């Protein structure tokens, strides 16, 4: 099961920040 990092970056760009895949899950960081 991929954490889909290139889909994560989009979802964090809606906040205005980068997406990181860590512990098999997408999370955004300021």
């Amino acid at each position: 099961a991929f954490c889909n990092l290139r889909r994560c970056e989009l979802s964090c760009r809606s906040l205005g920040l980068l997406g990181k895949c860590i512990g098999e899950e997408c999370k955004c960081v300021y």
